[PDB]
């Protein structure tokens, strides 16, 4: 039971971190959750187990994002697992969460690394959305997990932030596009998300603590439900006040 | 009831977004102080409505924008809370009350300006300042702003100015109350059907609907439900922010 | 230069700091400038003298802002001064620069001080714009000096930030309002700026203010003045309703 | 002229905004590298116009968004720079080159996507990376973004994604390059008449004109004159920002 009973959801990159927590949370609201990961079937199944242990419903879906054919593989697996469990291909909630980072100075960024950041973080989300319009009913949900680094300068992750900048444009423009179909499209921006180095990252928030994976997941689940029907095209700041300069 | 055994004050609460906000917060198990400037009866009609759902609420009278406004309000509030809970703890503060100008820029007088500032910006500042002594660590402050802070409309410039002032309150009090774990956030409504004579008129309603990407006017419920979320535990990691409850009016 | 030759301007709070430098840069570009100040007639005459030494044109205007009759006196003096030197009351450029800070913790703010900050920082600029519309021609300019404190949290000056967030709303709605008359309306947001005070004589404090800028220096009054001058000229005809970040990258974090 | 003694590269300066930017920078006395993909005559026409007005410019030819683009661009750039100044100093970099998608969201192919990224966001990044050694302390990077980063338009979502990436390039390199005194800023045009067929129909024009509060479309000089200000000394204290050169298109 819960807000999302009889709803289906897909969360990309949800074997670890925010994705995992988001899947758990959405499942807790009574949603059927496709747990996606790129490479680890094991981690993906740990998540599916937890959801079942806590009385919810989920299934793992493996498909490496960032490579030719990623969208085919994601949906082939996804659409089957859905018809298997509901006899429909409907996808009520899409969470674009998967993302990889750069971790080098701009002078060390290769054309190839740039291509891959774009491919996983921005290109996949675009073509995942495009194909998912097929499955998403009227009144459905799209939620894109952004990054605090889009509002906060960090040259050590410039290529990463560029791709998340790109992802945030999905929110603005698909919100407009999907208006007539009553599908809301929003972004969620985390802060820093989980020694003496702990003490310094905790300083960035006004709450003097580091973010937890739950801190973001709870905002996603709100966006995923009916209480958020009148919010679209917007950016939700789940960073514990990190943007306040 | 996720807000059970919590207390809430919503200013300008006898009608419109305020009404719906009180009703929603009550429905979540919170005892709600329903504030009004003038009509004791209208504020009691809301209290009535809440109790018929198995909720807890009490009316409060205090004309905002005049000398001693804050005093009268917190006098009645502290009284009503003690009588009902043996404490005067205020978990949730919603600054909802506000008035518009409805004249062109060249037609604004000093008296109107002063009046807009007094009700829309001054009162909320001092209601926050006073409420600090009643809000526990982990409490909630929600300021109802306006989409006109992001969408040009000269016909309400002075009103928007007072609301932009309100949002700055949000920014700075959020930083100030971080160590006490109180979130401070603004909710910006779009065009919302309250009950004014413009909404009696279709074609006018048709015009306003088009501002939203969903092709409808907002309902009071649309905004109250966003307020309710910020009031709850799911929004503990959101502070100092502006939530866009306009149905995508800001998209251009 | 002669870019603003034939133009007139008013810069409020123009005897000191950012206001002063703005008045100076406008005059340099060829504008006849009304230097306003609230009380100090001498400091205003000093700016005028400086502008004249450089071969420009300026006059002083006394009018205390934030008290009853402030707009009235300002424009009485403005109009007399403009008519004498040009034969017209045409006001091409209006710069809303004047403002006062609160300098008090959010708990010590009284209803009086709040009124005072509003009256000076929000009320006056609104009514100055309102009254100035009668003098500003099609093609004219309005620049509002805001604050980086609208973008950067600082509870120490919260009431002041509210008045300045009010001021940004002026920019947004009047830009829309004044579109059909081809007047641009923009905001300029300073960061920390060295206004000549003793505070800036201490290097240890200078350094910790400098760190807020990506360039590792404090701003000069001239860094802000030069942006205002750009907005005020023809090259910025296609910018309106916007906010210019003249703070040396303070908002980057 | 403010830019006497300085050099500038403007990518895609053979027509539209790039062309006018090149022309305006040369007018202030800068030596301008005029760039485009293959059309030598197109680049040279801009060079001709600049020379008539008594300025200095040379054409440089490199198709952006293909393996080797950067190498080919800088080889041509330095050659031409050395032939004229006997130095490879680049004072001013303007990332203007850009292409549009122009198909519905459902129609976008991986191929089109890759192409927009490669030209609009990736090339600017690697051009910057490579230019860093030629740009002296106190120099300038100006990135030509788009109002579509703030104004919803599904017909160009992929394009707008690349411009969102572009604005991130501004934010992060502004920080990275601060200790070197290099300002990095975005200029975001609205609808600007660039000679394409759409600006010929006086009906679609009137419609486009209505996006601005001045009720006209932008001209190429409207944007170029903003770039020129950023390229000069008067804008030394602005960095990491977005300049809204749309004539008030983002006001709602
Ligand atoms: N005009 C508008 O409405 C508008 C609005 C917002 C933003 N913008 C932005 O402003 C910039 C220029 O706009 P515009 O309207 O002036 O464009 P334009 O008239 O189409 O000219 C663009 C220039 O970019 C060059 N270019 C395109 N692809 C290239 C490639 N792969 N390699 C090398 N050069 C390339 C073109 O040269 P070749 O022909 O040789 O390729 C051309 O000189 C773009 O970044 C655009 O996104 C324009
Ligand atoms: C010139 C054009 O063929 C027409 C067009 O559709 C457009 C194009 C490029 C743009 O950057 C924009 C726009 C735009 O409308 C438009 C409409 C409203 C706001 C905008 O920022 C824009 C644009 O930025 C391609």
């Amino acid at each position: 039971s819960g807000k999302l009973t009889g709803k289906t959801a897909l969360v990309t990159g949800s074997s670890r971190g925010i994705g995992r927590a988001t899947a758990i949370r959405l499942a807790r609201e009574g949603a059927l959750v496709a747990v996606h990961c790129s490479r680890n079937r094991e981690a993906a199944d740990e998540t599916v187990a937890t959801i079942e242990k806590e009385g919810g419903r989920a299934f793992s879906v493996l498909a490496e994002l960032g490579v030719p054919g990623d969208v085919h593989e994601l949906f082939l697996a996804l659409e089957r697992g859905l018809k298997e469990r509901t006899d429909a291909t409907t996808l009520d909630i899409l969470v674009n969460n998967a993302g990889v980072m750069g971790g080098v100075a701009p002078e060390e960024v290769t054309p190839e690394l740039f291509d891959r950041l774009v491919a996983v973080n921005a290109k996949a989300p675009f073509f995942i959305v495009q194909r998912a319009l097929t499955l998403i009913p009227d009144g459905g949900r799209i939620i894109n997990i952004s990054s605090g680094l889009t509002r906060f300068a960090n040259p050590q992750e410039v290529a990463y932030a560029m791709t998340k900048g790109a992802m945030d444009q999905l929110t603005l423009h698909f919100a407009k596009h999907l208006g007539s179909r009553n599908i809301t499209v929003n972004s969620v921006g985390p802060g820093i998300t989980n020694p003496e180095a702990v003490a310094q990252m905790a300083g960035y928030s006004v709450f003097n603590r580091v973010g937890e994976v739950t801190d973001v997941a709870d905002v996603v689940a709100f966006l995923a439900g009916d209480d958020a029907r009148w919010i679209t095209g917007s950016y939700l700041d789940a960073s514990g006040g990190t943007l306040l300069g």
